[PDB]
């Protein structure tokens, strides 16, 4: 009996289903669905949402479930564009971890231990807050969890200089699906690898990340600028963007968000600069004065309030509040990486099929600079060296549009077909922090499937990890045999045949 084992452990704190949109239940069960594409009725429901309180509750907690025959899900922001954090085809238990967001920084080893419902935006105001001269390198968005985004790697504006999140993980506690509480010592060195960005929901819980804080300059310089211009200029902005986003240097990253609407073209310019406005203005004057960018465009503020500007907040103190949602718009996305130039006319296309459907969108980032020196190995995500761009295709509604849902999954569709000569292939790559269930998914329940899971698998997994796949399989086997931790695209565990 679940409730009773909660209550003999102590795990106070959770609730059982309810459909009343007044019941603790659904509010909690709400609180944290980041892509309201999974918010209606007809999705499944978790019998029961737990919100762990330590890591021994979290450890009991999944001891408990052990109990019965639900399947677990995790949730630290419920960012999962698929919402694989509070979705599952079979009777489930939602352990929902916003109260293991305990930042604990230390100042003399540079380090910092960060629960794992520890959202981007809380862990950056809590570094803010410590010294003016630590960041991190994570994404953008300040309502991301660590538990997923850091599981799956965490790209983000400082990547260019510090790779991704996980690349700057130095140790971690995994309570695996027995309930141990394994830090790195104990989980071992294929395990604390697979994690780093081997894709959450995979391996445990990870219940806190232990992470190496990086300098930053006291004053950094960023801009945000939006060019409304017609298609020619944009695609002759987009095409010397790409290269200009390689030739520079690893202090510097310029990324594009771009949209359009029959004739009018809008290209927002985000920059980040390791230092001051008139080093980083100097040098876009002379790589890329097509961009037209003047004094006032640049601003100089510490990394907290750059991190907090770029994603459009008011103050860095907005960046502690994981339930400011600035965007309540359903979505799907896809991304692509690229490992050669894309040519003019594929942002023409771009750009022409954006023109058509003003609720999408783009997202350009290139890699490079320190990404270019991470070994493909070193921890699973694999696409380093050699790869030039990251771009993501995005569409976006609020409930007014809802009707208008299978309109825009369609010019997704085209979209992501028009650009397949241009981007990575064989295999086409992606990212698991960007979990695409249109690549197929592994029904669980299905025991033909299940015999075949690798080979069925390696369509996704190779995309997300390729040739790190292998060892993600063999590390699955070492921590979870019995795939507890499982999903649509979870790494299966070997085939065995004892
Ligand atoms: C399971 O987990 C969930 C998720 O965590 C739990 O739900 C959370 O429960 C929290 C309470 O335990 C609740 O926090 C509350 O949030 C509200 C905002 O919605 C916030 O205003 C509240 O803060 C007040 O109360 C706490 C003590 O509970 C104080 O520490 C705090 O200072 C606040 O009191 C002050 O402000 C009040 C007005 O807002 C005044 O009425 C009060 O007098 C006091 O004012 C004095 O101090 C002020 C500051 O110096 C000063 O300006 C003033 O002049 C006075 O001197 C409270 O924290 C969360 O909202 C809730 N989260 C969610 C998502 O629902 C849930 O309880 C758990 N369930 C179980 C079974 O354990
Ligand atoms: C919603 C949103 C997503 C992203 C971005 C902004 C916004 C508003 N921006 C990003 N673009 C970038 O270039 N960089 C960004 O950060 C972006 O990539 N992006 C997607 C998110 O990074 C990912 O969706 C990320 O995985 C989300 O993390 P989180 O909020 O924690 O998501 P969850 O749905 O709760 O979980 C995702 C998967 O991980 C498992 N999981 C959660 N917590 C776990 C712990 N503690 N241990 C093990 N596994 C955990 C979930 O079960 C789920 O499978
Ligand atoms: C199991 O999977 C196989 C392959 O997808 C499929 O042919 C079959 O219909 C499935 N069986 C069940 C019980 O759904």
């Amino acid at each position: 009996d679940l409730l009773s084992c909660l209550t003999f452990n102590g795990v106070r704190n959770h609730t059982v289903f309810s459909a009343d949109s007044d019941s603790d239940f659904n509010r909690f069960l709400h609180l944290s669905i980041q892509n309201p594409l999974f918010q209606n009725s007809l999705i499944s429901k978790p019998s029961a949402i737990i919100l762990p309180g330590s890591k021994e509750e979290l450890s009991n907690t999944i001891r408990c479930i052990r109990k019965g025959s639900w399947t677990i899900r995790l949730r630290s922001g419920g960012h999962s564009y698929e919402g694989l954090s509070y979705t599952s085809d079979t009777p489930f238990i939602l352990i929902d971890l916003m109260n293991l967001n305990r930042v604990s920084i230390d100042l003399e080893s540079e380090t910092a231990w960060v629960e794992s419902g520890s959202t981007l935006g809380e862990l950056y105001y809590a570094i803010t807050e410590s010294s003016s001269k630590l960041g991190f390198t994570a994404g953008w968005c300040p309502t991301v969890g660590t538990g997923g985004h850091i599981s799956g790697g965490g790209f983000g504006m400082m990547s260019r200089k510090y790779g991704l999140a996980a690349d700057n993980v130095v140790d971690a506690i995994l309570i695996d699906a027995n309930g141990a509480i394994l830090d790195r010592q104990a989980m071992g060195e294929d395990v604390f690898w697979a994690i780093r960005g081997g894709g959450g929901g995979v391996w445990g819980a990870i219940y806190a990340w232990k992470i190496k804080l990086l300098p930053v300059p006291e004053k950094v310089t960023v801009f945000r600028v939006t060019k409304n211009v017609a298609i020619d200029e944009a695609t002759s902005l987009l095409h010397k963007w790409q290269f200009v986003a390689e030739e520079l240097e690893e202090d510097f990253t310029l990324s594009v968000l771009g949209g359009a609407d029959e004739k009018q073209v809008w290209l927002t310019m985000l920059g980040f600069h390791f230092g001051l406005k008139t080093v980083a203005k100097s040098t876009f004057d002379l790589l890329f004065p097509e961009l037209g960018l003047v004094e006032e465009d640049y601003l100089e503020m510490s990394w907290g309030e750059s991190f907090a500007y770029l994603a459009g907040l008011e103050t860095v103190s907005q960046l502690n509040n994981r339930f400011l949602k600035f965007d309540e718009r359903a979505f799907k996305t896809k991304v692509d990486l690229t490992k050669e130039p894309l040519p003019s006319k594929a942002f023409y296309g771009l750009l022409e099929r954006l023109s058509k459907e003003p609720n999408g969108f783009i997202a350009l980032n290139g890699f490079g600079g320190q990404m270019s020196k991470i070994s493909s190995d070193f921890t699973p995500f694999p696409h380093r060296s050699g790869t030039r761009l990251m771009v993501e295709y995005i569409v976006a509604w609020n409930q007014s549009e809802q009707k208008k849902k299978t309109e825009f999954l369609d010019w997704l569709e085209k979209v992501y077909e028009f650009m397949k000569p241009f981007v990575s292939k064989n295999p086409r790559l992606g990212y698991v922090n960007h979990i695409d269930l249109d690549l197929g998914g592994i029904d669980w329940g299905n025991k033909t499937v299940v015999n075949n899971a690798i080979e069925i698998s390696r369509s996704w997994g190779e995309s997300y990890f390729l040739s790190n796949y292998e060892r993600l399989i063999r590390a699955k086997t070492l921590i979870d045999p019995n795939n507890v931790f499982n999903h649509p695209q979870s790494i299966p565990p070997m085939a065995n045949f004892d």
